[PDB]
């Protein structure tokens, strides 16, 4: 389906709300929600939210320079082939916070200052309804 | 028809949501979002979000020491008699970002210090689905 890219010309702070309504379609694999600090290629990534279907897993990373950090695994899988979706990805001064349904998901700190943000991408195995930046 | 009440011992901090779903009554003449600083009757209001369908208008505004302060008015009432809403109230350093449906609604800006609120309360008329705090 079309994928989301959507440029933050001024970053973002504490407060900052990233809406993402879709439908993860029957034989999706993976897909993912990426904060970069640019439009250039394999820029950096403040924030790389990866559902993995195909392997039952959601990796949390971020990018610098080229080279990954260290990962984070969350508790289980929220998404499931077939099944519509509701994300809020919530910027606080200490990290970013993965609502998905009603519960939330995991908390990410930050690696990347707040500030360096300047850009939103939505990608993948994944049908989009909705992505609010509030 | 239940209200909802529930404390925050810990307070809230840039970066928190707030989330609603109900559906508002055929009958309704208003509901109220209140974020409260402490369980006493008439307790201060750091906010409170008041649409009412009988007047037809929203109304944003702080209480100190039993006193209301400047009424803050929202373009139009994004509700509806026998309709379902969702909204969402974020807090960023600043003020409440005060979402309905799929759009920015209104901004209040901070008046009471955002460490004041230590509770929310939802009642009026309005039927609750979910109340949330992340
Ligand atoms: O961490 C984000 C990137 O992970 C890459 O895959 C990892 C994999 O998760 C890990 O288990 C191991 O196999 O090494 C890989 C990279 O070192 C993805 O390929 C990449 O797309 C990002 O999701
Ligand atoms: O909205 C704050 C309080 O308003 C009260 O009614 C106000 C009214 O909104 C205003 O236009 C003016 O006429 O003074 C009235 C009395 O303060 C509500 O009764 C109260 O519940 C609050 O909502």
């Amino acid at each position: 389906n079309v994928p989301h890219k959507s440029s933050l010309p001024e970053g973002i702070r504490p407060g900052t709300v990233l809406r993402i309504a879709g439908l993860v379609p029957p034989n999706a694999s993976r897909f993912h929600v990426n904060l970069l600090c640019g439009e250039e290629q394999g820029s950096d990534a403040a924030l790389h939210f990866n559902p993995r279907l195909d392997t039952s897993e959601v990796v949390f990373n971020s990018k610098e320079q080229g080279s990954w950090g260290r990962e984070e695994r969350g508790p289980g899988v929220p998404f499931q082939r077939g099944q519509p979706f509701e994300v809020l990805i919530i910027a606080s001064d200490d990290g970013f916070k993965a609502v998905v349904g009603d519960a939330q998901y995991h908390h990410f700190r930050h690696r990347l200052p707040l500030a360096r943000v300047r850009l939103v991408e939505v990608g993948g195995d994944v049908q989009l309804d909705s992505v609010r930046i509030f």
